[PDB]
């Protein structure tokens, strides 16, 4: 049941698209089909998968797990501490997740992405987009070789959270816990992660909010994506749009 829908009023003039999928009744709701099928860098939404990779390989073990902060100075106050998994996920702490993933061999990551059908599964540029000058604050998931479409994001979220992967249930529940967000509506449970990048080649943002919604027995897996040319459009802004869509059409 694939419905093409018009969520444009919630996008308040920003270029983008949305896809919501309920796998129980296979009701696919799509705004801007062309964009929803286009692969792009996942940016910080990759933290959903890298958290699971780290748990499966034992690099981390719980919401409390630390990565051994070494005292390096960062402009974000909250990166300058021995933060837990839960805090690094919510702060999108790049050094924590870079150190995590660099403890994992490339073959293991390749095979996990292949199993998840995670877009092009292209980790060939492991170091990331070094031409931006940011050095070790870079990786294959940040405007680099790995690309995934919004529709594929939803398919991956569904496989993970419906229990259809080999990841341990314990590890899925840790991810659920740390992705939960507060939308000031107790009648829906929303979970997700933002991502922000700028596509230098095409001069457009990659601004993401990916996650799931639970509303009384029904679950929707969703991905909201902007490709606007305005650099002010970030992941957090697209999360605002996503929340407005959820409150208008999914309450
Ligand atoms: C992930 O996309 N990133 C890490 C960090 N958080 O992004 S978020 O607020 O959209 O979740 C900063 C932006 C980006 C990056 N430049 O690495």
């Amino acid at each position: 049941s694939v419905n093409i829908v018009d969520y444009s009023d919630c996008f308040e003039g920003i270029s983008g698209g949305a896809i919501f999928c309920n796998t129980k009744n296979k009701e696919y709701n799509i705004y801007n089909k062309e964009l929803i099928e286009t692969r792009r860098s996942p940016c910080s939404t990759f933290k959903i998968v890298s958290t699971l990779i780290g748990l499966e390989k034992g690099v981390i073990n719980s919401k409390e797990s630390v990565m051994g902060y070494d005292g390096t100075d960062y402009p974000n106050k909250n990166w300058n501490k021995n933060l837990s998994l839960e805090e690094a996920f919510k702060e999108s702490c790049v050094w924590y997740y870079k150190k995590l993933i660099n403890k994992v061999d490339a073959k293991s990551v390749q095979n996990i992405l292949d199993d998840l059908k995670y877009g092009n599964c292209d980790i060939s540029e492991w170091e990331g987009d070094l031409k931006n000058g940011k050095g070790h604050l870079n990786g294959f998931w940040l405007e680099s070789s790995l690309q995934i479409s919004p529709k594929e994001q939803v398919q991956t979220m569904a496989k993970i959270f419906e229990g259809d992967t080999n990841f341990k249930k314990e590890h899925i529940n840790i991810l659920r816990d740390i992705m939960a967000i507060d939308v000031n509506d107790a009648n829906i449970n929303v979970y997700g992660k933002t991502g922000t990048g700028f596509d230098e080649k095409n001069k457009r943002v990659d601004a993401w909010f990916v996650g799931m919604l639970e509303r009384e027995g029904d679950t929707y897996y969703f991905a909201i994506k902007s490709d606007d040319s305005n650099k002010e459009i970030t992941g957090p802004k697209v999360k605002e749009i996503a929340i407005n869509i959820i409150k208008k059409y999914y309450s």
